[PDB]
């Protein structure tokens, strides 16, 4: 997160950290026993840490949980990152409470102007590179998709939208891939890509998730 502020400890109880030894993405809880991320944040053996503020620090509420699967969306597109979402099992059921809780899907899209939250542990700088102990917050406006395209002409497909700022300075970075995007209390997108961190015209893009609830709903109640 660049240009961004300290969250606080536990008020985003849906951020999740995805660990190999290091974090290397941001995820969010949908409930108990999943966790939906980016789907080029996918590798095996993945330990997804809940309830976590300072990830190098063991400070109390943290629960560490194996992923027992990971289930990336059968048309991700490397090459131009359509379809950038991942479901991951828990090998056991989360333990809810005040500092670790689950985030809403989304019963329809937003509309651009709409205000939301983006999180994560990711490169705080344009430029250099500065990764936070704490999670860091972003507070951004969902882009009308004109705008959108206009910054990156012919990359955007219908499951792609673009959120933050043209003027530069507030982004999300590289840390934050497979992250939330929470506007109204439901999540409506995931830290996807961008060209750069916090550049001028070239906003942050993230995965569309109100064109997934369906594909989400359906993969969960057959696995
Ligand atoms: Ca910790």
């Amino acid at each position: 997160i660049v240009g961004g502020y300290t969250c606080g400890a536990n008020t985003v109880p849906y951020q999740v950290s995805l660990n190999s030894g290091y974090h290397f993405c941001g995820g969010s809880l949908i409930n108990s026993q999943w966790v939906v991320s980016a789907a080029h944040c996918y590798k095996s053996g993945i330990q997804v840490r809940l309830g976590e503020d300072n990830i190098n620090v063991v400070e109390g509420n943290e629960q560490f949980i194996s992923a027992s699967k990971s289930i990336v969306h059968p048309s991700y597109n490397s090459n131009t990152l359509n379809n950038d979402i991942m479901l991951i099992k828990l090998k056991s059921a989360a333990s809810l409470n005040s500092r670790v809780a689950s985030i809403s899907l989304p019963t329809s899209c937003a509309s651009a102007g709409t205000q939301c939250l983006i999180s994560g542990w990711g490169n705080t700088k344009s430029s250099g590179t500065s990764y936070p102990d704490v999670l860091k917050c972003l507070k951004a406006p969902i882009l009308s998709d004109s705008s959108c395209k206009s910054a990156y002409p012919g990359q955007i497909t219908s499951n792609m939208f673009c959120a933050g700022y043209l003027e530069g300075g507030k982004d999300s970075c590289q840390g934050d891939s497979g992250g939330p995007v929470v506007c109204s209390g439901k999540l409506q997108g995931i830290v996807s890509w961008g060209s750069g961190c916090a550049q001028k015209n070239k906003p942050g893009v993230y995965t569309k998730v109100c064109n997934y609830v369906s594909w989400i709903k359906q993969t969960i109640a057959s696995n």
